[PDB]
């Protein structure tokens, strides 16, 4: 499923994102935005043989199960296609866990460059939250 930015970010906020350890409902659907274009289905490969999945782009290096990644962790506790289901909870739910992990939103590479010190409200402006 491809959301639209205001489903998505009620999505987040039903889901419990909005203000997760600190983090403005804003950096999560930003952080979305730049990591799958909304897009739930999304998978992207690593150098290191990890792919990333789903709207969050979460990795199986650490975070899930893919089958493919060896001597990777599951943090998680869910196999890496759960993440790019239309319904965000695994997504969610996993993002919180990575969030917790120390290095906050740094851990999305997108959030970082893109999202991080900028007017991260903006993408939930006009929603209906
Ligand atoms: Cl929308
Ligand atoms: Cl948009
Ligand atoms: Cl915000
Ligand atoms: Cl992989
Ligand atoms: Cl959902
Ligand atoms: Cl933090
Ligand atoms: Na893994």
């Amino acid at each position: 499923k491809v959301f639209g930015r205001c489903e998505l970010a009620a999505a987040m906020k039903r889901h419990g994102l909005d203000n997760y350890r600190g983090y403005s409902l804003g950096n999560w659907v930003c952080a979305a935005k730049f990591e799958s274009n909304f897009n739930t289905q999304a998978t992207n490969r690593n150098t290191d043989g990890s792919t990333d999945y789903g709207i969050l782009q979460i990795n199986s290096r650490w975070w899930c199960n893919d089958g493919r990644t060896p001597g990777s962790r599951n943090l998680c506790n869910i196999p890496c296609s759960a993440l790019l289901s239309s319904d965000i909870t695994a997504s969610v739910n996993c993002a919180k866990k990575i969030v917790s992990d120390g290095n906050g939103m740094n851990a999305w590479v997108a959030w970082r460059n893109r999202c991080k010190g900028t007017d991260v409200q903006a993408w939930i402006r006009g929603c209906r939250l």
